[PDB]
DNA sequence: CGGCATACG
DNA sequence: CGTAG
DNA sequence: GCCG
């Protein structure tokens, strides 16, 4: 009835069984915290299986035969049905570690590996990473500095302005040339934490050397707060009342040959495309990446002209972005 | 039991 | 090590 | 943690 792999179902933005996987989804995160990724991904491989069902999950018999449950994830719904609330994503929700390292982590320039060692060595707060700063990257500066303006959503209407300057830019840079919007917003978020453009120009290896332009242009302007090739991660100075906020942007280029695998890449979910290569690799015995779908008995890339040639080559039925939310 | 996606900066 | 989806 |  459901299919094992994520990318075999749709999964639309928003459902019937909210609460029952956030609750997976704290443990999942969790596990990363302590370095667990086998059980984060069955723990987000559940909580998806939640996601893509037709209706509420009401009584605990509706779990049996689902993919992905067994006993842990079982009594996670169990205790949520019968109570409101299970006892263990309680004591994470209100643990210290759990708090601090999501605290750390959702610092852009600090993963779980950094988030971990400050804990281990005392820190706590965003304000103790400020008082020795010499022992952060510059990166780690830029993600403290913008912390404030990098935790508020970021809304459809930013995302339209933010558009037309990446655009304009890429227009000076190279005429031809074009910017897709990627990301969760291509999969009908309406908010988001960042946004993500995917440029490519329609005559193969126009685009190559097109990044260091786009950058140095958007850098006259006096737009980029912050940046560091193929991929661009920059926190853009983005226009408000009276003032402006600090926005991460995510620019990325590809050749017209590989934008479908670029598109499809980089529009996501994170599990949607985990799932996809995990798919293609162990079902199918191709591999992909954002690059291309590569067949290693006969030592070939397939040509796509779009993201439907993909899922066609892989033996799946097509997903609209929109439902691609795993 | 092994596997768990696969890139670039 | 960080970043991306 | 779960699957094949
Ligand atoms: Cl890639
Ligand atoms: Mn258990
Ligand atoms: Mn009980
Ligand atoms: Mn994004
Ligand atoms: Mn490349
Ligand atoms: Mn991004
Ligand atoms: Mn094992
Ligand atoms: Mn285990
Ligand atoms: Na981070």
């Amino acid at each position: 009835w459901m299919p094992a792999y994520a990318c075999q179902r749709p999964t639309p933005l928003t459902h019937h069984n909210t609460g029952l996987s956030e609750a997976l989804e704290i443990l999942a995160e969790a596990a990363g915290f302590e370095g667990s990724e086998g059980r984060l991904l069955t723990f987000c491989r559940a909580a998806s299986v939640l996601k893509a069902l037709p209706s509420p999950v009401t009584t605990l018999s509706q779990l049996q035969g689902l993919p992905h449950f067994g006993e842990h994830s079982s009594r996670v719904v169990q205790e949520l049905l019968e109570h409101g609330v299970c006892e263990e994503v309680e004591r994470v929700r209100r643990s210290e570690r759990y708090q601090t390292m999501k605290l750390f982590t959702q610092i852009f320039g600090v993963g779980v590996k950094t988030a971990d060692r400050w804990y281990r060595e005392g820190l706590r707060t965003l304000d103790d990473l400020r008082e020795q700063p010499q022992k952060l990257t510059q990166q780690q500066k830029a993600g403290l500095q913008h912390h404030q303006d990098l935790s508020t959503p970021v809304l459809r209407s930013d995302v339209d302005a933010l558009q037309q300057v990446v655009e304009e830019a890429v227009g000076q840079a190279l005429p031809g040339a074009t910017v897709t919007l990627t990301g969760g917003f291509r999969r009908g978020k309406l908010q988001g934490h960042d946004v993500d453009f995917l440029i490519t120009h329609p005559k193969e290896g126009q685009e190559a050397g097109l990044l260091p332009r786009v950058m140095c242009r958007l850098q006259d302007q006096g737009l980029i707060l912050y940046h560091q090739f193929e991929r661009s991660f920059c926190i853009f100075r983005l226009p408000q009342p009276g003032s402006w906020k600090a926005v991460r942007v995510d620019l990325v280029v590809a050749p017209v040959s590989q934008f479908p695998f670029a598109l499809l890449g980089w529009t996501g979910s994170k599990l949607f495309q985990r799932e996809l290569r995990r798919f293609s690799r162990k079902e199918k015995g191709l591999w992909l990446n954002s690059h291309g779908l590569f067949d290693p008995e006969q030592k070939t890339f397939f040509q796509a002209a779009s993201e439907e040639d993909i899922f066609r080559h892989l033996g799946l039925e097509y997903l609209p972005p929109e439902q691609r939310n795993a």
